């Protein structure tokens, strides 16, 4: 029959609970402890069985060997300058970690500045935020360990690169902003928990709080800013205003892009910083996101979504704060989203724009608004800029399908601006030419055009006989941008297959109508996006059902394990990487609580009328038809996902295993693979990634049974 043996896994039937009348049982609740024995035996025995399965086929090898090859490019980030030098960080290629780099000057020599990798031997401790003081001779930079969210602030003096002994522990979440002073910096923390806070832990995280850090002190001098015990769920971060006279207060709850608005003159503190700061509520509800942009005065501009559903910039006079009497500086496009804007050179205001999915760079006069330069782009993303208020230069990264990054140089002193090409880099073995990329809209169930992008080689007869690999995420605001991958090119080059990115609903690629098109009772039109886009796929010649395989991470897990109980029949292989699978209890863990403004909350009747009919825990069902079995099936977590809990793919996996896994026609497998010293995914360490591609595309060509094309 089949080469493993699922392992052996209790089932604590009595575990019963009721969900408004709803009796819902969850046998395997028992894998929500991670420190247990029995939870321990269960993730040993599923590894037990998933690495021999994927490191079988000598695929695997080519495949990694491959990747390895192709992923050593230099990758740079644009330069940024700090004071009367400059930063970027840089990696010769096949570094763990991303290395910071300082010069004096553009033409200077640089030298090593930060150097993440010998903080350990297999790259598993990573930066995770910084924030270098106003005069940029003083630096403050976070650290994560093993992928946790978790971070410890340490210190830096630029001159000399030297250590400060300032440290701040229970870090997660946080802003880090200077004052203009230099005497110290903003910074959020949770308060003191019961067991352990490196990453392992479940348990939920309440009533962050903003401190000040004296630097040159300890961290229990630290004070307190602002708290909000009424309102556990609340978050404030904090920065500077350009001029530094302002301290503004973000409030957010939830993951809805809206924000309460407080700021501080501090001039007008009583005796300087230490405690509660003379707050002024500004905008005090969460209806609208206020993002500053610069001030000149009082009169400060911010980027808002304040009946605007694809941004605008608006100006709020703090004299005359009445939204009556707020000025419209640079108006909502009828249909781009206006993705972020900063302000640059003193008057000058970069705004970028993505207009079908494709980012645009335009450069505006603080003044009037009014557009004055349109930078030239090729049909990508902009994934990375520098340029602030005293700058006078900006430095923008452009990317793409095909290719790696372009980062572009503007002097913004000289009378014409052109852009000029600062650095690129060109991948050996990959040549672009060979392939193209296509955008095309498909309608959905409810008629709705929805984009995707398709990659393939160029001349190939639409004829289903391609592999393909259909990514979606699908919530949160967030727009899947085309990006430069390596890992997903070889799967086209080597495996012969078709790229596919759905741009469903839920994400922001347009404005806030396409995010709430995907939350709440809406939630199942992501579902149905994502369905469409493999039937399009499939009824346009691409692939054929056996041959499509979906993948999503997260959210985008969730949106996958849903789609694998739905049409199981539309999909050969399914890879969830670290997804929400409980829909029922994910706002019991962590910073879950946060997510209920996508999903809404189980503790509502409403809502978990909703949840219920999609949860992937709650919706394993054997399939109707004889001819029809569960897709093979591949979760990925690590035990330090303290973003989304393991706890979410074990749970899932064991449900599999069972009600799918026992049933004699189901031949695919049914796999979990929970790694070590790694997280949600942030700062994983390229070894880590290079194993995690490996696995993956191993998993597809084990499945289908796809030969490696050399
Ligand atoms: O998608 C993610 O990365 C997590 C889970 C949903 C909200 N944030």
């Amino acid at each position: 029959m089949l080469s493993f043996q699922y392992p052996d896994v209790y089932r604590d039937e009595t575990a019963i609970q009721d969900y408004h009348g709803h009796k819902v049982c969850d046998p395997y609740a028992w894998l929500e402890d991670p420190d247990s024995e029995q939870t321990k035996a269960f993730v040993e025995a599923q590894n037990k069985i998933t690495v021999p399965f994927l490191e079988q086929c000598p695929i695997r090898g080519l495949y990694k060997e491959r990747m390895t090859e192709l992923y050593d490019y230099p990758k740079y980030s644009c330069h940024f300058k700090k004071g009367k030098r400059y930063f970027y960080f840089y990696n010769t290629g096949l570094q763990n970690q991303r290395v910071l780099y300082v010069q004096d000057s553009l033409e200077g020599e640089a030298r090593v500045f930060l150097d993440p990798n010998i903080l350990s031997d297999d790259g598993t401790v990573a930066l995770r935020g910084y924030a270098f003081s106003e005069d940029g001779e003083y630096f403050a930079y976070g650290l994560s360990a093993s992928g946790s969210d978790w971070v410890t602030i340490k210190f830096m003096k630029v001159d000399g690169a030297k250590e400060l002994p300032d440290v701040l522990e229970r870090v997660k979440f946080s802003c880090m902003a200077w004052t203009h002073d230099g005497k110290g910096m903003f910074y959020n923390a949770y308060p003191q928990q019961d067991g352990k806070s490196d990453g392992t832990e479940t348990s939920t995280n309440l009533h962050q709080k903003l401190y000040y850090h004296v630097l040159g002190t300890d961290q229990s001098e630290d004070i307190l800013c602002a708290e909000f015990p009424d309102e556990p769920k609340w978050m404030g971060g904090a920065e500077l205003s350009d001029d530094g006279r302002y301290v503004l207060l973000s409030i957010r709850e939830g993951c809805d892009p809206v924000n309460r608005l407080w700021y501080c003159d501090l001039q007008q503190e009583s005796n300087g910083i230490t405690g509660i700061l003379k707050w002024v509520k500004l905008i005090d509800n969460f209806e609208g996101e206020y993002d500053y942009v610069t001030n000149e005065g009082t009169v400060f501009t911010f980027k808002t979504n304040r009946h605007s559903p694809n941004y605008r910039l608006i100006n709020i006079d703090f004299t005359d704060p009445e939204e009556s009497k707020w000025k419209v500086l640079v108006p909502e496009h009828e249909k781009d989203v206006l993705e972020w804007v900063a302000c640059v050179r003193s008057n000058f205001l970069v705004l970028c724009y993505l207009h079908d999915v494709k980012n645009t760079l335009q450069l505006h006069d603080l003044a009037t608004g009014a557009l004055l330069k349109i930078f030239p782009l090729e049909v990508g993303s902009v994934v990375g800029y520098s340029g602030q208020k005293k700058d006078t230069e900006i430095f923008y990264q452009f990317t793409s399908f095909l290719s790696p990054g372009i980062i572009y140089h503007c002097d913004l002193t000289k009378e014409e601006l052109e852009p000029r090409v600062f650095r690129e880099v060109t991948v050996k073995g990959i040549d672009a030419s060979d392939y193209q990329t296509v955008q095309i809209f498909y309608p959905s169930k409810d008629g709705t055009k929805i984009p995707m992008f398709i990659v393939h080689k160029k001349g190939i007869k639409l004829d289903g006989s391609h592999p393909a690999f259909l990514y979606g995420y699908g919530g949160f605001n967030i727009s899947i941008t085309p990006n430069y991958s390596v890992s997903r090119l070889i799967f086209v080059r080597h495996m012969g297959g078709v790229l596919a990115v759905a741009n469903i609903r839920g994400g922001g690629e347009y404005g806030e109508t396409w995010h709430k098109g995907g939350i709440l009772a809406n939630k199942q039109n992501c579902f149905d996006d994502f369905q469409c886009a493999a039937e399009y796929l499939i009824k346009e010649g691409y692939t054929s059902p056996k041959r499509l395989t979906i993948n999503g991470g997260a959210n985008g897990g969730l949106l996958v394990a849903t789609c694998a109980n739905q049409r199981p029949d539309l999909f050969g292989c399914v890879i969830a990487q670290v997804g929400v699978m409980d829909m029922l209890k994910f706002h019991k863990y962590t910073i879950g609580h946060a997510w209920t403004t996508d999903y809404g909350c189980s503790d509502s009747k409403q809502h978990f009328e909703w949840l219920i009919k999609y949860s992937p825990l709650h919706n394993v069902k054997l399939p109707e038809a004889d001819d029809i079995q569960y897709p093979s099936m591949l979760l990925l977590t690590a035990d330090h996902d303290d973003r989304v809990v393991p706890l979410h793919s074990l749970k899932f996996i064991a449900t599999l295993q069972y009600i799918v896994g026992r049933s004699r026609k189901q031949n695919n497998p049914l796999l979990i693979h929970v790694d070590t010293k790694a997280g949600h995914g942030a700062g994983k360490p390229t070894a880590k990634v290079i194993e995690e591609v490996s696995d993956m595309f191993a998993f597809i060509a084990r499945c289908l049974n796809i030969d490696w094309i050399p």
